[PDB]
């Protein structure tokens, strides 16, 4: 029944923006991450 | 659980450059790099 997924994004760099996300899962897929932060702004 | 989105080529820009070196090993802001992303973006799934 699943048992993964996730995503968010934004993303940038040195360049600013931010967002996050993360997940994963599926089956040994791994993954991490939980968040992220700002920055901000675009969308 | 809904989601959607798609798009952004690379494997998502390589997961967002694996979440920016897993925030830069907990830098708090400090570090960085990166250089992508975009849309969009989106996801969802879930299950048991």
């Amino acid at each position: 029944x699943x048992x993964g997924x996730x995503x968010x994004x934004x993303x940038x760099x040195x360049x600013x923006x931010x967002x996050x996300x993360x997940x994963x899962x599926x089956x040994x897929x791994g993954x991490x991450x939980x968040x992220x932060x700002g920055x901000x702004x675009x969308x």
